[PDB]
């Protein structure tokens, strides 16, 4: 209802919590958290 809703941020880590206004070093700090990514899986 009325909790804010401004101040909208850019691509925002959900798992330790950084905004990277960018759109590169955000896809490459995955890598660093995602322990395990493939070809086969996904
Ligand atoms: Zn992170």
């Amino acid at each position: 209802g009325s909790s804010g809703s401004s101040g909208e941020k850019p691509y925002v880590c959900t798992e330790c919590g950084k905004a990277f206004i960018r759109k590169s070093h955000f896809i490459t700090h995955e890598r660093i958290h995602t322990g395990e990514s493939g070809p086969s899986s996904g």
